[PDB]
């Protein structure tokens, strides 16, 4: 027997966790009062092992030790060129071993210890299970987990395995697009649609056509960014204070890491905020050498610092279109995926792509994925 | 416990029954393989009680012994002036007992039975509880049943009566605009919007004006006709092809009730047809005095046939619109309920008042009632 099965979108960036429950999707928060956790990790120098928000919140001088877009790695050999290109942006140390890109840290006291991409990716699932454990009050055995729909065989086994090393069961994986239409019903309808996901992550872009016919999807193309993401759009703004205290004090904040992370994380709440107000304020208390930040953002100025970020998600979407063999009218629903997809300026850009097209609406962009993984695990559940 | 709670459009006219099964609501089709029942009761002269399909298709050898339209007298006493007007209409006997308007019928052999409104819509839930049961494979005892908005307390008790009566306790009483605007999924939208309900049943046309405030529904204002609907179309046909027939043959139709009968059958086949095709056929076998049938029906035919009838639907829609002191551009959603909506012509009607707006879609309009009645029924399953 299954129990509760659970829906997990594991994320580059962050992850989230769906159970169907007393009839609908209810998407579960985690302690820290997030429906959406960091897919992140990080060892403190006790040797406690922190996992999502106070792995990615936790304060410190050696990024080398926090580990994070495993998923860029999962299902690759050490020698894939992707694999060889990413390493070089990573901060933490990446090492070939059993012809894998094993992730090397020091887990507390000089103790050095090293992991497959998918032994981290089973920590997020570990914190994702617990998540969904407190939630319902007993314990979970098996999950229905999402990939990208480029995920080839060895990224769709290796994540299977991250669930098995999780105490995980990994029914069914099933593609990241398909479960967001899902989530919006898009199987429920007559005939053949033509349904364009456009899902701006945390960290990548990925854009997929999909056709449904009487009840079947099928994936047809795909493209996108793989380094294009909402994190991207909180460097932008991150270079602009930096360079306007530069300009100001004649300070380099970059010589404090912890004042970095600090103006990261309060950088990230402003553009959250800009998406529904037109102006921000980012206060840091004794920000660099007890010095005070105080300084504030318009919607214009964020949508300036990232306009070309921007208006660069519209070329994949072209490129879809042609490798489908289809134009712009031929598109029956446009589905958002990712909180990403929240920002004004991106959503007036793909309506404007469409012809003033209206997108699906109603289910929050960076739930979805999961959300269709929880109607499958619904199913299971029986 | 609950079990598997079932979904019923007790109609006046005709019945539908949804369940919450594997994720989503079913249609279920009864043992004639119809997803819609007839609402009507017959007796054999054997004395078989026939219900729904059987009970409508029996050659008449009881005009007097078939019931139908017992939603009219339901809840209602005997002295009521809609019963008094209704019962001059109505071909059966009904006969005041314990104040209410009984029906009194031969069930077989002489035998007269009397039954109370609530008994006969009870057989009529009875045939709907069975249609399930076959489906589900197991008993059902609980139910969430619809009504029109403007039942009063006594109609909607007398409704309960029915349910008890059939075995099923009636958990919930949902008034039918509301259930179609949930199978809609309107109860799912932010902010406040106007509902306009535009439902067009066999024997009835009920226009209702809705208000959804953060997923609470208000009965604003109701209006119609009492009178009016998809039967009315049929006797129009009906009474075109007697008077054709007249003309060709010289003979008199109505001489013959079996004739009447198997033209009434073909006639309802055909305006279906209609909504989909510009023509369709109608054929009969020994139709009168051994003579065979064969005309046609254009879709234009129909529409001159029926235009007085088609455009009086406007009326009410205007009025509901006045009572709630609305304009037409205050309408935030139209749903459109009924099989009759399905008439090219009345939606063409329905999207010019509204100066192009397009209804909602994608659930059989005669179906939307039980599809939202099974949509409540499913979160109370659990
Ligand atoms: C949490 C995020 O910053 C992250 O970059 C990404 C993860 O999918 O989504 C963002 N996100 C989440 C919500 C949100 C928003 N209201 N406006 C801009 N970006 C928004
Ligand atoms: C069965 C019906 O005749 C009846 O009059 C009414 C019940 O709601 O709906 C009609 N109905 C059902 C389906 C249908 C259609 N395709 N075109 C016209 N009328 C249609």
């Amino acid at each position: 027997d299954v129990g509760t099965v659970v829906g997990i979108d594991l994320g580059t960036t962050y992850s989230c966790v769906g159970v169907f429950k007393n009839g609908r999707v209810e998407i579960i928060a985690n302690d820290q009062g997030n429906r959406i956790t960091p897919s992140y990790v990080a060892f403190t120098p006790e040797g406690e092992r922190l996992i999502g928000d106070a792995a990615k919140n936790q304060l410190t001088s050696n990024p080398e030790n926090t580990v994070f877009d495993a998923k860029r790695l999962i299902g690759r050999t050490w020698n894939d060129p992707s694999v060889q290109q990413d390493i070089k942006f990573l901060p933490f140390k990446v090492v070939e071993k059993k012809t894998k890109p094993y992730i090397q840290v020091d887990i507390g006291g000089g103790q050095t210890k090293t992991f497959a991409p998918e032994e981290i990716s089973a920590m997020v699932l570990t914190k994702m299970k617990e998540t969904a454990e407190a939630y319902l009050g007993k314990k979970v055995t098996h999950a229905v987990v999402t990939v990208p729909a480029y995920f080839n065989d060895a990224q769709r086994q290796a994540t299977k395995d991250a669930g098995t090393i999780a105490g995980l069961n990994v029914m069914r994986i099933i593609n990241e697009p398909t479960a967001a239409a899902i989530a919006y019903g898009l199987d429920k309808r007559e005939g053949e649609k033509n349904i364009l996901v456009f899902d701006l992550g945390g960290g990548t872009f990925d854009v997929s056509l999909l056709t449904i016919d009487n009840g079947v999807f099928e994936v047809v193309a795909t493209n996108g960014d793989t380094h294009l993401g909402g994190e991207d759009f909180d460097q932008r703004v991150m270079e602009h204070f930096i360079k306007l205290y530069k300009k100001k004090t004649g300070k380099d904040v970059r010589k404090d890491n912890r004042a970095v992370q600090k103006l990261r994380r309060e950088v990230e709440k402003a553009k959250r905020a800009l998406s529904s107000q037109h102006q921000a304020r980012i206060e840091i208390e004794s920000f660099y050498e007890g010095e005070d930040f105080s300084e504030t953002l318009t919607r214009a100025k964020f949508e300036e610092l990232n306009m070309d970020l921007f208006r660069s998600t519209m070329k994949p979407v072209q490129k879809v279109l042609e490798d489908s063999d289809l134009k712009k009218s031929d598109i029956d629903e446009i589905v958002l995926v990712g909180g990403s997809t929240r920002i004004p300026k991106i959503q007036q850009l793909v309506k404007e792509f469409f012809n003033g097209k209206e997108p699906s609406r109603g289910i929050n962009p960076d739930e979805a994925v999961a959300y269709g993984a929880a109607v499958q695990a619904g199913v299971l559940s029986g």
